[PDB]
């Protein structure tokens, strides 16, 4: 979208050193609104003609960072484009105007190359080509990435806490925070500092030279309009450059995963010099391994750079990786109004409480700042991350080295993952099957079967045929040949020489010579149409093209083969003197060769079981069309009505064609190209039923990924390495299956090459999230009650005891707080997800529940106990109020452990998706111990609360109703919290729409309507 630019350098140097000095503490709020507090310090309006300082305007892009010049032509870093200044009409554009002379092609034809005249500039204004992430904030993490307001809070109440003694309280805290936030640190900078180490190339590249000098030059002074010189050998691709003479020979390896080797450009011309957005074949990919080149008529090959830095596809990735995203966060601003709102009335009335006492002006604003501390804990992150490190745990036990926190809950209501077929869908490398390379004319269909096993010069002839798909085709058949082979039995044989391959015609000729019983032969291969056209006086084609086109369609690479018998003297003769055309223009065609892309045995059950549980399965790749749709019929999932699609690009009018083999629909890059722009009138009418993404750019799986994540959906792409790391960091869930290549940063990262690993990754997902929120829904309700409690006891003025509180604190904290993460899921698949989002009536029909009981329990228990003839506690006269142990106190104490006792205990609840309630030992004796102390701490009179100064009372009959009360309490929670595990009247209520938003189900019931 549109941005504007505008300048304020400076406009003296007065009071910008005070403002500076000044503006150190205010920085929490100088830091919102940037566009306010640089307009409030300084502007020297003007028109941009030398300006430093530019700020990016809110008129349609809604955002704001900070830029820095530098002074050496005037440029500057932003994103890693770089932006060139031109004193034409004073404005600011990018690196396009070179590179876009569509006029004079014969200029760019003329480049031979350039020594000292044109480089400096171009030095000076492209800069290092080199890719590197900068480390210069190595100390600056805590002023860049801690500028969240828990720590704030954190911090105001760490003081307000030592103002009180709380000695073990504050020790303990500030070492479990000093922990997490020191290994973050560590955990950022890793990732940053691996980046820059892999993405990195310094080698020596020769430059050719007019007049006739050569020498070896760094890779680092590289700018485009230069000539590259490619060695014979052939190394790597510093720089997207184009070839200008000569022909040349690469596989897209890394660019579309099939090592499919592909000719290059011509060298007729005619259009502009690169045209790089309307040419595909003559574009020359770099980061790609060069198999073998071919020389020419000139002295050597030449090729010529014409665009080079982060707009290529190396760069293209590193770009979208490091820049900013346009649940988990949402949920806390509900949380934090609610308690706002509940506790803007309980200051004022605890203030009124202590008027009426006349407590002294010392310690009356301390109290007031612990209330309100104390109705929100500075644990809820320690709480996450421990209930976290229990998956994360286990799940590094299968053989997942992956760490992050944070990721594992967020991929647990997955909706759909995003596959890929090059390693990660289908059997690594390519397999044999069933061959039959019969004769030509009066061909018959006989028998697709396993080679070898029939006897026959068939056999000899595959075996000789050779040049990582020679050692598995030599493997796969088990009969083990290089120079001698045995266990024919009968008829041994042997190969003796063979010849290298030729760029120009694919042909592939093989002398072998057996003297023993047969006679010499030569066997050759090639294209079955020059086969088929060169054996018209032997093999006459009858009935060839049938079964040709069948073979294309299904994506089958077919190769076929052809032989003639000749005496033994010119056969040796040939051989010896390497020759080729005295064997070729008549021959016998030996049959022709058959691969599959049969994908893996366990895959069709996996897809089967994610199939069942609503969760859609996309197909995402760079290969053919063709094989894509050949791959899902194997697979099998689902193809109710399969239409194919064709680009229509040649018009600026157009209509979607339709063509035959609840509905699927696919979709191509080219398609995808064309069908946005308008996008939000064709896209989403095909981004819910399309199925087939192949033939697709790397470049455009970052869009499509972005795109699809404005829609509300999970995206579960995983990647197999070197093939999609743009497409990594913006989605939900990443794993990688291979060590290379972008196994380095990821959010999953497991060692092992099946799929069945996502079933049991989502359901710890799930386990996890559900956890997650059962300890947050905990820890808000023991502060709530906390908070009730306190205000409860401010009826006498009186404050509890430290010690006690304290060490009660430190015992729910190690016990409860930690061993309630500790179950796991079963190993079923459930239908129904995890519902996170905690603002609906099911989810918020359980606090207040709770809460009036609590209230009312304890409103009985406090008015019950005036019926007893106990004397009043010295609180009105002169007393100490830092320490009164009063039976109030002692019976408020006792109430509120049980009050948390019982909270601990019916905290859990159904969801028989994870393990039963039966299952966790430890926790149950742990309950038992907590159960038996608290029972022994008030009942058996032995020497307990001595340092503790709980006041024990020779009470007879009030344990009794004590114990009847607690049991009814038991009695009831259990019940409250089973008999709402149904929601009939949820339903009952909403009726027929449910939900408000998640438009994606509007437009899936509004489709199905008419279908
Ligand atoms: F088939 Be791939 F690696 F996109
Ligand atoms: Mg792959």
């Amino acid at each position: 979208r549109l941005s504007g630019y505008c300048g304020s350098p400076w406009r003296v140097i007065g009071y910008h050193v005070v403002v500076w000095m000044m503006a150190g503490i205010p920085l929490l709020l100088f830091r919102w609104k940037p566009l306010w507090g640089v307009r409030l310090r300084l502007r020297p309006c003007n028109l941009a003609h030398a300006e430093t300082l530019v700020i990016e305007i809110r008129d349609k892009e809604d955002s704001s960072w900070q830029l820095f010049t530098v002074q050496v032509l005037r440029y500057y870093l932003f994103q890693g484009q770089r932006y060139i200044w031109i004193e034409t009409q004073q404005a600011f554009y990018q690196v396009s105007l070179l590179d876009h002379g569509r006029s004079c092609d014969d200029v760019h034809r003329s480049r031979h190359g350039l020594s000292l005249q044109d480089q400096m500039v171009r030095k000076a204004i492209y800069g290092p080509n080199v890719i590197s992430i900068p480390v210069k904030s190595y100390p600056q993490l805590l002023v860049d990435e801690a500028l969240n307001p828990y720590y704030g809070f954190q911090a105001f109440s760490i003081a307000l806490w030592l103002a009180d003694h709380y000695y073990w309280y504050a020790l303990c805290i500030f070492l479990i925070s000093s922990i997490s936030i020191c290994l973050s640190l560590y955990k950022t900078r890793k990732q940053s500092q691996t980046l820059r180490d892999m993405v990195k190339l310094s080698m020596r590249v020769c430059v050719c030279r007019p007049g006739g000098e050569e020498e070896w030059v760094d890779s680092s002074e590289l700018v485009p309009g230069d000539c590259l010189v490619l060695p014979q050998e052939g190394g790597l691709m510093p720089c997207d450059a184009a070839l200008v003479a000569g022909e040349c020979m690469v596989n897209e390896s890394s660019l579309t995963g099939e090592s499919i080797p592909v000719l290059k450009t011509a060298l007729p011309e005619g259009l502009g010099p690169y045209c790089a957005e309307t040419h595909r074949r003559h574009t020359l990919f770099c980061g790609t391994l060069i198999l073998q080149a071919r020389a020419y008529v000139g002295p050597h090959v030449l090729a010529v750079v014409t665009r080079t830095g982060f707009c290529t596809a190396k760069g293209g990735l590193v770009s979208s990786i490091l820049h900013p995203r346009p649940k988990f966060y949402k949920h806390s601003m509900k949380f934090v109004a609610a308690l706002s709102v509940l506790a803007l009335l309980g200051t004022i009335y605890s203030i009124f409480i202590l008027y009426r006492n006349r407590v002294p002006l010392n310690e009356i604003v301390i109290r007031a700042l612990d209330l309100v501390t104390v109705v929100v804990p500075p644990a809820l992150p320690a709480a996450m991350t421990v209930c976290t490190l229990y998956a994360q745990s286990r799940l590094r036990r299968q053989g997942i080295f992956c760490i992050h926190p944070l990721r594992i809950n967020l991929g647990g209501k997955l909706q759909l993952v995003c596959f890929d077929k090059t390693g990660t869908l289908t059997e690594d490398g390519l397999d044999v099957m069933g061959v039959v390379p019969l004769k030509g004319q009066a061909f018959l269909p006989l028998v697709p079967e396993p080679r070898r096993l029939p006897v026959g010069p068939l056999l000899r002839a595959l075996a000789t045929c050779h040049a990582p798909m020679d050692l598995k085709m030599v493997e796969s058949t088990g009969w083990v040949l290089q120079l001698q082979a045995m266990e024919e039995p009968p008829v041994p044989v042997s190969v003796l020489h063979r010849f290298p391959f030729s760029s120009a015609l694919q042909r592939m000729s093989v002398v072998v010579a057996w003297p023993g019983a047969t006679q010499p032969e030569a066997y050759v291969k090639g294209s079955p149409e020059l086969v088929a056209g060169l054996c018209n006086p032997e093999t006459v084609p009858t009935d060839f093209a049938q079964m040709l086109q069948s073979y294309t369609a299904a994506g089958y690479r077919v190769v076929a083969l052809a032989s003639k018998p000749l005496p033994t003297v010119p056969s040796l003769e040939a051989a010896q003197q390497l020759t080729r055309d005295t064997v070729e223009g008549d021959l016998s065609l030996l049959g022709l060769l058959v691969m599959r892309n049969l994908l893996k045995p366990q895959t069709t059950p996996v897809i089967q079981a994610l199939r069942r549980t609503r969760i859609r399965a996309v197909m995402v790749t760079g290969d053919n069309l063709q094989t894509a749709v050949t791959v899902a019929r194997g697979c099998g999932m689902v193809a109710p009505q399969e239409h194919l699609i064709i680009v229509h690009a040649t018009h600026p009018e157009r209509g979607q064609p339709a063509s035959l083999e609840s509905r699927h629909l696919a979709l191509s890059g080219p398609t995808f190209g064309i069908i946005v722009k308008h996008f939000p009138k064709l896209l989403p009418k095909v981004l819910v039923q399309g199925t087939v993404f192949a033939r697709m750019a790397p470049e455009q799986k970052t869009e499509l990924v972005c795109e699809l994540q404005k829609l509300q959906y999970c995206v579960g792409m995983c990647g197999d390495g070197a093939n999609d790391c743009g497409a990594l960091k913006a989605a939900d869930v990443g794993i990688s299956l291979s060590q290379a290549e972008a196994s380095v940063v990821s959010p999953f990262t497991s060692s092992m090459a099946s799929i069945e690993c996502v079933p049991m990754v989502i359901r710890e997902g799930r386990c996890s999230l559900d956890t997650s929120f059962s300890v947050f829904k905990y820890m808000a309700l023991y502060s709530l009650t906390q908070f009730i409690s306190v205000l409860i006891l401010y009826t006498i003025n009186t404050n509890l005891g430290d010690l006690q509180f304290l060490a009660i604190d430190l015992v729910i904290t190690t016990t409860v707080a930690v061993l309630m993460s500790r179950t796991g899921p079963a190993l079923v698949l459930g239908r129904v997800r995890p519902p996170g989002a905690l603002l609906s009536v099911p989810v918020l029909s359980s606090l207040l529940l709770q809460m009036v009981l609590v209230t009312g329990v304890q409103l009985g228990g406090y008015f019950l106990t005036l019926a007893q003839p106990w004397f009043v506690p010295l609180n009105r006269t002169v007393a100490a109020p830092d320490n009164l142990p009063n039976y109030e106190n002692t019976v408020v104490f006792s109430l509120s452990s049980f009050q948390y006792l019982i909270l601990a205990a019916a905290v859990s609840k159904g969801a028989p998706f994870r393990r039963p309630l039966y299952t966790n030992v430890p926790f149950l004796v742990a309950l038992a111990l907590l159960s038996s102390v608290l029972v022994g701490l008030v009942l058996v009179p032995g020497l307990l609360q001595g340092p503790l100064a709980l006041r024990n009372i020779t009470d007879t009959g009030f344990k009794l109703l004590l114990l009847g009360l607690v049991t009814l309490n038991f009695v009831g929670a259990f019940m409250l919290e089973s008999v709402l595990d149904q929601c009939l009247p949820a339903c009952l209520r909403r009726l027929r729409p449910k939900r408000a938003s998640k438009k994606r189900f509007k437009q899936l019931e509004r489709e199905l309507a008419e279908q």
